[PDB]
C-alpha cells in the first residue's frame, strides 16, 4: 500500500511572510513544516512504514505490513497546525496514490482518499 | 539585501515519478533537491549570509555584507542538476525579492532578477 501526505495551502501562509516582510514567521513555518514531516515520518515509521521522502511539506512512504488507517490519518490530522492542515492519498502504487491525494486536495482538503474506492 | 532561490518546475520530475510508478528516482530527486539547496544554503554562508529557510528546493537569505551576485549566482547557476534549474530574486526586503523572484520564474527561468531594476 502506498501513502502520499501533503500539507494544504501551505504556500499562502509563506507567501504572506514574504509579501508582509515577516522573515521570522517565515522561519518558523519552514522549520514547523520540516518538524511535523518529521513527526510524520516517525508515526508511519513505527507502523511498519518504509519512508520514500520525507522533504518539503510532504511525506510518501509504503507499508509491506497491515495498518489500522483510521488511526494513521487520526494521527495525520492531529499534527494540524495553525490553519494548516495535512491531505492524503492511498492506492497500491505510487499513481494511485497520487491520483487519490489530488482527490483529496480537490475534495475539501484535510482529508483522506483511497483509490480503490474513486474508482467504484 | 534580500534574496530567493527556487528550483524550477521541480514539480514535474516529482510527478513525473508518481506517474510512472518510479520510487526510487522519486526519492533520489527528493533527497537530490534536500542536498542542492545544502548546496546554496553553505555557498551563502561563506559570502557572508544569513540563511532564513533552506528546505523543499528553495534557500531565502539576506547579507548586511556587501556581495558580489554574478559570482553567487554563476554558482548557484551551476548546481542545476539533470534539467533542473533554479530561479533567483533579490531586492531590499523579503517582499521585493519575491516579487523579484516572480519575475524570474515568470521570464524563462534558470535567471536572476533584481528587484530596483523591475521598477526601472
Ligand atoms: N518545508 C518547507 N519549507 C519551505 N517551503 C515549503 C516547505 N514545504 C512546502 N513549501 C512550499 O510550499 C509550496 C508547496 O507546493 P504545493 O504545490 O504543494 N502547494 P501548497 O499551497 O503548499 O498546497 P496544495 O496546493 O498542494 O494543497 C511551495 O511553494 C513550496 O516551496
Ligand atoms: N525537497 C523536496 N522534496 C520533495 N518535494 C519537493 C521538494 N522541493 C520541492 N518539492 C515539491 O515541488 C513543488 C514545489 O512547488 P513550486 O510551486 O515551487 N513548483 P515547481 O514546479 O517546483 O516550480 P516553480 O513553479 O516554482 O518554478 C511542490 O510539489 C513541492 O512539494
Ligand atoms: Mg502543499
Ligand atoms: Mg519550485
Amino acid at each position: 500500500m502506498y501513502i502520499a501526505i501533503d500539507g494544504d495551502d501551505v504556500g499562502r501562509k509563506i507567501t504572506s511572510s514574504y509579501l508582509s516582510n515577516s522573515e521570522e514567521r517565515l522561519t518558523y513555518i519552514s522549520n514547523k513544516l520540516n518538524d511535523t514531516t518529521k513527526k510524520i515520518s516517525k508515526m508511519l515509521l513505527s507502523n511498519g512504514f518504509e519512508i520514500i521522502f520525507q522533504a518539503a511539506d510532504g511525506v510518501t512512504a509504503k507499508t509491506d505490513n497491515e495498518v489500522n488507517l483510521n488511526f494513521v490519518f487520526d494521527k495525520i490530522k492531529s499534527y494540524s497546525f495553525d490553519e494548516i492542515t495535512f491531505s492524503a492519498g492511498v492506492g497500491a502504487n505510487l499513481r494511485e496514490a497520487y491520483v487519490a491525494l489530488l482527490n483529496s486536495k480537490s475534495n475539501g482538503k484535510n482529508m483522506i482518499s483511497i483509490y480503490k474506492d474513486i474508482l467504484e
